[PDB]
């Protein structure tokens, strides 16, 4: 179980390196072909890689000379073939005028193993602490 | 030693998921029955689960529509039955009006194994960088 | 490979505990004797332990009653004897007047194993998101 814990962290790190450098297709390829990505509460999830890549192009043309970073911490995993991962995300956004911190986001991932033994994300369910607090 | 490193991270993650969702009793149950929690310098530590749960109800009624998050990083462990954990904490607090970042806190934990093989926290000793800098 | 992942995190944690407490010599001793440290883009890297310790004394006398913290997240490792580590750094600086957050920094480390089996840093290559965004 220790080895899976490190494997999930490695997989999440690679995922986010690709996302934050704008490689939206590489990011979608770390999801399963039917992968669910609910990135913002209220909005319906993107489902499948094509919908994921499209929803990231929407979100990023919508607000774009910017460098975002997603910092994951506080990972807890739980278990036939699938694993649930609960963790914290902190979003950072660097502009020429400075660095905006937030939001803070609890996230639940579900991972499965592919045919080649590599992990893939079946689902990612993001909450937003700012939006949770309003309600 | 690698496997213990992941086990400490998993245990700390579960602890803080319970604390940050206000499940103060679940949090106290991850400490030993005689567990020491020195959460703020100057103040005497809460000792035992009941004192821990009481001191968290004091601290949180004292300042409460809020969502706090504790992000742990930079874990280093050292060693018969006990393990010392040194790490960094960053506190985040989300209000309707926004997100306050800080303080930054170096923390020392001492963990032991219970009868059932699960880890428990014998002690947690928190420093506050803001208060350290004044002195 | 899981065990190396935890070993790199442990090594990075110890390195930064020494740096952030101003133990610049201990920090330089976690690098190889010919270790490369490019801490800021544009400036030439410090090479060897003596140059590292000197460049940290320059940087810190240059701006110093302060407590800095370096939080590492998002580690991904890749491979005869050497390992590459890509990760995120977030810098925190606590003053009497408050806490400044940033910058956010992608970092690449190269680690090797010493004669005694302990890891050492052959190179550390820091980028600055704020400076990357200007260009
Ligand atoms: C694009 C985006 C997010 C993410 O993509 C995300 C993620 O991929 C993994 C883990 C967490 C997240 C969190 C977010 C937050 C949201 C960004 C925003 O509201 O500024 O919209
Ligand atoms: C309630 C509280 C803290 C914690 O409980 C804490 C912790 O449980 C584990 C690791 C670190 C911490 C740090 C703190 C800081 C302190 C909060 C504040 O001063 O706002 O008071
Ligand atoms: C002293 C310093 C840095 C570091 O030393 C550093 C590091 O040792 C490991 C990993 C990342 C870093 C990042 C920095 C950033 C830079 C600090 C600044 O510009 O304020 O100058």
């Amino acid at each position: 179980q220790a080895a899976l814990y490190a494997e999930v962290q490695q997989h999440q790190a690679r995922q986010m390196h690709a996302l934050d450098e704008g490689k939206f297709e590489e990011y979608a390829d770390t999801f399963t072909p039917d992968g669910v990505f609910r990135h913002t509460p209220g909005r319906d999830p993107a489902i499948g890689r094509e919908a994921i890549v499209r929803e990231l192009n929407e979100f990023h043309e919508r607000y774009a000379p910017v460098q975002r970073r997603h910092m994951f911490t506080m990972l807890a995993i739980d278990e036939d073939s699938a694993v649930q991962a609960d963790f914290y995300t902190l979003v950072l956004t660097t502009r020429v005028d400075g660095l905006t911190v937030g939001p803070s986001c609890p996230v639940r991932d579900v991972l499965v193993r592919g045919a080649d033994g590599r992990l893939l994300t079946a689902s990612r369910w993001v909450e937003h602490d700012n939006r949770t607090v309003a309600e």
